């Protein structure tokens, strides 16, 4: 069927949506070239529409259903609870989209009277009604961007997808505690978000070492929530349902199934008829633990019907890495179109047809690369890295502007080791929040999806856990990861990196006179802006620190707060 169907109605904004970067001086500190940035727009929600709408054409086989077998059997060993209604309100964001119904974010995390009211009686009528389909709002989301002339200019907008207020309280009464649990039993080490990223970095380098000769390629599907079908939904819900769960979830979880994840009516902002959904709902609780399985289930048949040897799978949603054993060159390119043929036929078509790729460096998923630097003591240390551009972008607007979810803080956690975040992020956004008078109040920031409430200051006992102490040590990183950051520094108009080094040892200097927490930070953030360099030992805040739940929980379209 058509993964959409549209009735001519546009995709509306709530409110006043700015296009280009906002002329700051704090902003333009770190970035000047504000024409090349931009956010996207519901005014391009139509050129999106036009990619994301097609048919799905599946053909599923004996593979296929081997691997469903097996992870239906593996899904049997979970046992998973309800959460509460007060449980569920409590991992609702604070800046969650309100409920048509005369409450909010901020009324359902005090289990204000009306908010409960509605959700339960939304819970009441999941039960006794299994088959009328759930209204969503249709929104274009806001997300910043720097130009590129050579790949065709703006990126279109993307669709979000999601139901109401109440409706998403009651999924995690229902899923929570599944999609939490589930994807690890099912795929083992090929579920990606349970690594952080000093974790990922190991599996992946001991995957590529367990070779004799290594080979990897990424795979990226075209518009993955379009291709997934009305009967992969159904899958997962069958899945869902081998887990030992309470009477009243498997009610819950079937109605949700049929009356939201299927499909269901979009309505836009103005309360007007969209169309049809017939595919992923992008914000869902579930759209992160469906869209992983789903894609561990099409990829590994796909594997098997490629003939690939010895497969290491890594899986984030959509995004999909394998490693394996070599057969030649010839070999290796023939089973890769044939793994592409496995995975059309599936319904997940490429986007860019995949690449065999046999060094670990050329890797590229979710956007992130393997790259070496040097420790403390000379040692080499591998670490995850990306292209700086879109965080940098972000970083800048979010100077400029201040936004409920702070991605900036998300990427000085997640690419800590990196030479541009070391070097740019932490120095410019320390100095902003020592400008601001800001440098003691928490923020919210995503990490994997989830929202989280971060102190700045925590920083360092942060990075140590998730990364090491090398973290703060690394030197001498390679040719191609300076390029890369000095090429985009002049495509930004960022200053370079003798400039920050320069103001980092400013930062350092103003964070250390003030002692206490802002003062580890000075020391340990800032060591290499300094010749004479301090003894960094193990913080004492990192063992008194439990950052578990950091890559266990994680969903993109789930609506978490932690
Ligand atoms: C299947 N691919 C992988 O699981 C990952 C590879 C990868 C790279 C090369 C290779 F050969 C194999 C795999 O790199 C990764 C780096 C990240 N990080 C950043 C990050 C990148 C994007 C998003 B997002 O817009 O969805 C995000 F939320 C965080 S992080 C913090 O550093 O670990 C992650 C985190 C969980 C999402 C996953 C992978």
């Amino acid at each position: 069927s058509m993964s959409y169907s549209w009735t001519g109605a546009l995709v509306t904004p709530c409110a006043a949506e700015e296009q280009k970067l906002p002329i700051n001086a704090l902003s333009n500190s770190l970035l000047r070239h504000h024409n090349l940035v931009y956010s996207t727009t519901s005014r391009s929600a139509c050129q999106r529409q036009k990619k994301v709408t097609f048919d799905r054409l599946q053909v599923l086989d004996s593979h296929y259903q081997d691997v469903l077998k097996e992870v239906k059997a593996a899904a049997s060993k979970v046992k998973a609870n309800l959460l509460s209604v007060e449980e569920a309100c409590s991992l609702t964001p604070p800046h969650s989209a309100k409920s048509k119904y005369g409450y909010g974010a901020k009324d359902v995390r005090s289990h204000a009277s009306r908010a409960v009211a509605h959700i339960n009686s939304v819970w009441k009528d999941l039960l006794e009604d299994s088959v009328t389909p759930i209204d969503t709002t249709i929104m274009a989301k806001n997300e910043v961007f720097c130009v590129q002339p050579e790949k065709g200019g703006r990126k279109p907008a993307r669709l979000i997808v999601f139901p109401d207020l109440g409706v998403r309280v009651c999924e995690k009464m229902a899923l929570y505690d599944v999609v939490s649990k589930l994807p690890l039993a099912v795929m083992g080490s090929s579920y990606g978000f349970q690594y952080s990223p000093g974790q990922r970095v190991e599996f992946l380098v001991q995957a590529w070492k367990s070779k004799k000769t290594p080979m990897g390629f990424s795979y990226d599907t075209r518009c993955f929530d379009s291709t997934v079908t009305e009967s992969d939904i159904r899958t997962e819900e069958a899945i869902y349902q081998c887990c030992d769960l309470d009477p009243q979830a498997r009610v819950a979880i079937k109605s949700l199934t049929e009356r939201l994840y299927v499909g269901g009516p979009l309505t836009n902002s103005r309360g007007e008829n969209c169309g049809y959904r017939r595919c992923r709902a992008s914000g869902v609780l579930t759209t992160s633990c469906g869209n992983t399985l789903t894609c561990y289930i099409k990829a590994r048949a796909a594997c098997r019907a490629a003939g690939l040897q010895d497969c290491t799978m890594l899986v984030y949603g959509d995004d999909l890495v394998v490693i394996c054993e070599s057969a030649g060159v010839q070999e290796d390119a023939a089973s890769l179109r044939a793994f592409t043929e496995a995975m059309t036929r599936y319904s997940a078509p490429p986007g860019d047809p995949p690449q065999p790729e046999y060094d670990l460096e050329l890797i590229t998923s979710c956007s992130s690369n393997v790259s070496v630097a040097h420790d403390g003591a000379g040692k080499r240390v591998y670490y995850l890295t990306r292209d700086p551009t879109t965080p940098l972008a972000r970083a800048a607007w979010e100077t400029a502007r201040h936004t409920p979810v702070n991605s900036w803080l998300g990427n000085i956690i997640m690419f800590a080791p990196t030479l541009w975040a070391r070097m740019i992020l932490m120095t410019h956004f320390f100095s902003v929040l020592i400008a601001r008078d800001q440098l003691e109040q928490a923020l919210d920031c995503e990490i994997y999806g989830a929202c989280y409430s971060i102190e700045p200051l925590d920083l360092p006992p942060i990075i140590q856990r998730l990364h090491g102490l090398s973290a703060f040590s690394l030197h001498s990183y390679s040719p191609g990861e300076i390029n890369r950051v000095a090429a985009c520094l002049r495509k930004l108009g960022v200053p370079p990196l003798r400039a920050w080094r320069h103001r980092a040892r400013s930062v350092r200097a103003r964070l250390l006179s003030r002692g206490g927490r802002a003062a580890i930070c000075g020391k340990y953030l800032f060591n290499w802006a300094v010749r004479t360099k301090l003894k960094l030992t193990p913080i004492a805040a990192a063992g008194q620190l439990a950052l578990s739940g950091w890559f266990t929980a994680g969903y993109s379209g789930g609506d978490i707060y932690h």
